[PDB]
């Protein structure tokens, strides 16, 4: 075939990071379906090829595993699926409708990549060992591989949600996202799960700090689904710790949350009283290898934050509790894609 | 001379990290003055030589500067000053008393190294530029150079304080150090300085969390002078921010401090409401190059924490305030020297 040729060609191009403004303008109306088709038929191959080339540069002990080869198979098939539209006519609406349907198939084809790549980490641990150097090499690749996946799925979802059929939300982006509302939604979901497994759930306490406009609700341009995922994973760990640490007690400390809006950053602290974690083991929380056993929520949650020039940091105090801050860019002009 | 020969010989030996227990046993009584003399006459050259060899492996643009050469001069002179005692007799008390006096001279000879090395950073900035790669290379060396200085001064102070003339404190180590008392002492000093420059000072609030012994005062084996230095620098920055941020307000938020004692870590959080720092600029607080202008308190404060397997981490929220946690090892068995 020509798959090694396509990868070599499109790997010479560099991924083009986009800004929240560019995302909003790409989906301003339905007349830009042809501009997105002309852009995605060239951008998606570049991003798919750049990561495919790094996969092929992995050590043979990792590359020959059935997991890496099954994922590499999907990427090749999705690349070729997009090759077909490079010569078609944007003016023909049938070319556009078939492109949208093709992206949905590519999206469902890669919907089980995180579990598949997790099976490979477990295989490597039991096949070669859990060496400190093996952790960094696997951390380096998975952080870049998962961040690339998030970028490709963002492009696909922005096209299949805006350019389907015929606005408050511009696809997956909400230009007036109330952070507190997403915090409550994530807490309510974790509460339902915690109330059924432990028969007890900590309460919630939200506090907003709008520095330049005191008492003005905090809004931002962001992907609420990504913020929900990060907050949902943090709440689950905070509740399990708050409950399991007070099983022999009657007081159940609440999970407090602070939303602060500055001139450049929008932070979301989350505090609990779960007995903290020793500093020596804090690295294991964001480690794919040390989080594998016969979940990648926190490692991937930090990638969702870094996807738009953010970060997710943890700082605990053994004997008391743990804190978690989601650092986001408050301004849309600074919210640009971070691509590997 | 033979200085390049001594460096080559003693650079083949590796620095021997010591534990709090070993420090306590070395100064248990005055009968160990000869055991410390036999140990320090061999250990100090090794530590002095290992850092001197890294200084000589620096780039010529940094090595030829007058600052690096003035410090390199002091190190060579101190090495030679210790060479003289390698052949003397430990049984002769005059050999011991002259060794103590020699260490005091070496201590006062290197008492102005941090300012001298800071002048070199400023010279480099104005001579070659403040490049991101230049920051990491200077950060890598100064962190290791200053940490080596702290280790050498710890050995010297433990000998000149225990073996002088003829116990609650074992030299600079307090086997029953109340963390809260050191926090109050550091706050009181920063309050006096803040009350004179700003005519206003935030208040203090301490809370202890002894997990295994609730309401039992928290004590540890540590060097109170090192803990005072770290807390004193953090209080100064927290007060300036709390005051300068509320100059147009009447409420002056307090600086809260949490002391937590776990099974492995002893943490000291310090919170303020000074308007926080953007995440993009948090790295500048611990950067020697970005903290230089025509202080190294925070960078060196983090080294004092890492000296015994600790750490000092900062996490801010722009628009609200900043938090600082001093991570220390609660158990003496885990408090071992971290040497470059
Ligand atoms: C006590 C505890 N507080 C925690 N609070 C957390 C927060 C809140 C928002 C600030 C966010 C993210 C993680 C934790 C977390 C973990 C643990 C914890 N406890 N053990 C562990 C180990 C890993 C592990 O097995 N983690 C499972 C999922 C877990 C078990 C019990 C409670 C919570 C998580 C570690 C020592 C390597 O981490
Ligand atoms: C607002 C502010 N809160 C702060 N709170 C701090 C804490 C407390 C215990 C948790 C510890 C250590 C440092 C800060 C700190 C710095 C600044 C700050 N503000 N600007 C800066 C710049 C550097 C600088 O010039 N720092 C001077 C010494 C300073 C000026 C005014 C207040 C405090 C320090 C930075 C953007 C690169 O850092
Ligand atoms: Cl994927
Ligand atoms: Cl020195």
């Amino acid at each position: 075939g020509s798959a090694p040729k396509y990868i070599e060609h499109f790997s010479k191009f560099s991924p083009s990071p986009l800004s929240m403004k560019q995302f909003l303008d790409f989906g301003s109306s339905n007349a830009c379906e042809k501009t997105s088709f002309t852009f995605l038929r060239q951008e998606l191959p570049v991003r798919l090829a750049n990561i495919m080339k790094e996969i092929n540069l992995l050590p043979d002990r990792v590359l020959s595993t059935p997991s890496v080869q099954l994922v590499q198979s999907w990427y090749v098939q999705s690349l070729l699926d997009i090759m077909e539209f490079l010569d078609k006519d944007p003016e023909d609406h049938r070319t556009l409708s078939q492109f949208t349907d093709a992206l949905v198939t590519i999206r469902n084809r890669h919907n089980d990549v995180v579990p598949t790549m997790a099976q490979g980490v477990l295989e490597y641990k039991d096949t070669y060992g859990d060496d400190p150097v093996s952790n960094q090499n696997i951390q380096y690749f998975l952080d870049r591989f998962y961040l690339s996946r998030i970028s490709i799925r963002m492009l696909i979802n922005q096209h299949t949600l805006i350019f389907d059929g015929s606005p408050k939300h511009i696809g997956s982006i909400d230009p007036n996202c109330n952070v507190s509302e997403v915090v409550k939604d994530a807490y309510d979901m974790a509460k339902l799960l915690c109330d059924k497994y432990y028969m007890a759930s900590p309460d919630l306490e939200i506090q907003e700090i709008n520095a330049a406009n005191s008492k003005q609700p905090i809004h931002m341009v962001y992907v609420p689904s990504h913020l929900y995922h990060m907050l949902f994973e943090l709440f689950k760990n905070a509740m399990r710790a708050t409950v399991e640490s007070h099983e022999s007690s009657l007081i159940l400390p609440p999970i407090k949350v602070m939303v602060a809006l500055g001139e450049e950053d929008l932070s979301i602290k989350m505090s609990d009283r779960g007995g903290g974690v020793p500093l020596r083991k804090i690295e294991r929380l964001f480690s794919y290898m040390y989080s594998t056993a016969p979940g990648y929520g926190l490692p991937i949650s930090r990638l969702y934050a870094k996807y738009f020039q953010g970060d997710l940091q943890l700082f605990s105090m053994e004997g008391f509790g743990t804190d978690a801050v989601i650092y986001l860019k408050a301004l849309s002009t600074d919210s640009v894609e971070r691509l590997p």
